[PDB]
């Protein structure tokens, strides 16, 4: 048999498609090849473990695209990749291939989808997502075309708030969490749609910029980098450093030229050059997870927009098997949790309690309530002290305990309502030793608080 993989690579790509067949070659999008952080020719036979395509404006059949992405990685490292999972809404599609090797590493494929939008707003726009387990792993992967126009940053904020809350992946009973915290690795691309917001009499200066390579300017107008910024959208995800032109909009058959200035075809709108096509990724903290490629297509003309890849090293873990858990707990291992206190933002004045979620756990634990008081600065203090429950992990082996990961809710007593949501590594600097921890904690992926505290974790070492 083969050793399991502590690491495999994911290629991600989003492309819109305006609505037109793809050319005959497209497997420079597949190859990291064109501009920005591209790969190198040295690894162009190296298959990745997993492709995720994401398309917008996808004309084609499921049929039709599996065919010509099949045969393009075939064709690039002779290897015939298994489909894990397609999932179409509208002209939104994720695919998920991966190399045969990984076959019966994979388990637990969920699809789901969401519409954004009301009576008007309802009808194209959305979102597709894929999850599945490869070995203790697991992986989420969402591609979103949002609501389009340089003047609707704010709709796309709404149109990843509803996303992010409806989406239907990973383990359902993981109840109190959605997707920004179900998956040890979450990537989320698309045709997010925000725009470099100068003026329109600026048009041509933006061109000349971009034939200079000079992004800098354009960049520090990017309404997704200035939204993150201000954490109005994409708390906690991280993007590469963009260094390839805008993606959109060209002149279809060319990437000589920019068509910016407004058409009936656009309702009137301009498209000055902008940076639509991203993919941003959250993980685990203390999760091997490193960008190896980011960058567009020079050579993919078909549509008035150019194709996105990104690659990822990404850290896996085995399917881990003791003498005792899976099955019953193993009594040499033990979680405690010390001088730990919640800080919520909200102006609500109920009891709360801890809920804490883990792999690593039979099932979720509920704490006791802890006691409010009010902060300094006006904020709700939740104080645990030392009446947090010791978690019993499955399994005490430390190559399995220091990987793995504890989710938290903080939950009204009178309503059984989340507050917050937020994520403790296990990876820790010692076992036996009392250590600061830390989560921010959102909810609806907005920010609502934070938990510290002392852990003391003890293993079988
Ligand atoms: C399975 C579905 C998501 C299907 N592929 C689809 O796109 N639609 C049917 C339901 O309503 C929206 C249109």
């Amino acid at each position: 048999e083969q050793p399991e993989p502590d690491m495999i690579t994911i290629f991600i790509g989003t492309w819109n498609m305006g609505n037109a067949p793809p050319p005959k070659k497209i497997t420079s999008w597949f190859l990291s090849k064109g501009q920005g952080k591209t790969r190198d020719d040295s690894a162009d036979y190296i298959p990745h473990d997993i492709y995720v395509i994401g398309t917008q404006e996808d004309p084609l059949s499921e049929k039709e695209w599996l065919e010509i992405l099949k045969h393009s990685l075939q064709e690039i490292t002779s290897v015939t990749f298994k489909t894990v999972a397609i999932h179409t809404l509208w002209n939104i599609r994720i695919v998920v291939l991966a190399k045969p090797e990984h076959e019966n590493r994979i388990s637990h494929i969920c699809t789901d989808n969401v519409k954004t939008g009301i009576a008007n707003t309802l009808g194209n726009k959305g979102a597709v997502g894929v999850s599945f387990m490869f070995n203790g792993t697991s992986l989420g992967f969402v591609n979103s075309h949002l609501t389009s126009g340089s003047e609707k940053k704010l709709r796309r904020n709404q149109n990843y708030m509803n996303i992010l809350r409806f989406l239907a992946l990973g383990d359902k009973k993981l109840s109190p969490f959605n997707i920004t915290h179900r998956f040890t690795h979450l990537f989320w691309f698309g045709d997010l749609n925000y725009r470099v917001d100068l003026p329109t009499w600026e048009a041509e200066t933006i061109i000349q910029k971009i034939k200079q390579q000079q992004y800098a300017d354009l960049l520090s107008h990017d309404q997704l980098l200035t939204e993150r910024r201000e954490q109005k959208v994409f708390l906690h995800f991280e993007e590469e450093e963009i260094t390839f032109a805008p993606t959109y909009r060209f002149e279809r058959l060319t990437r000589d030229k920019y068509a910016y200035t407004k058409q009936k075809a656009t309702g009137m709108k301009y498209n000055l050059p902008s940076w639509c096509d991203r993919v941003l990724w959250k993980s685990y903290p203390l999760v091997h997870v490193v960008c190896q490629s980011y960058g567009s297509t020079s050579d993919i003309m078909t549509s008035d927009h150019s194709p996105v890849f990104a690659t990822f090293e990404a850290g896996v873990t085995s399917q881990f098997v003791s003498k005792n858990g899976p099955g019953t707990v193993d009594s040499q291992g033990q979680i405690e949790f010390l001088r730990c206190y919640a800080t919520l933002k909200t102006k609500s004045q109920t009891k709360f309690y801890l809920e804490f979620h883990s792999s690593c756990l039979e099932s979720f634990v509920k704490s006791q309530e802890g006691e409010n008081e009010e902060g300094s600065e006006g904020e709700l203090v939740v104080k645990f002290g030392e009446t947090l429950p010791k978690l019993k992990p499955i399994i005490s082996d430390p190559e399995y305990l220091l990987d793995q990961h504890i989710l938290i809710s903080i939950k009204s007593s009178d309503s059984d309502e989340s507050y917050g949501e937020g994520c403790i590594a296990l990876r820790l600097e010692a076992t036996e030793t009392q250590l600061p921890i830390y989560t921010p904690l959102t909810h609806h992926g907005e920010l609502t608080g934070h938990f510290q505290g002392e852990i003391k974790l003890q293993t079988s070492q």
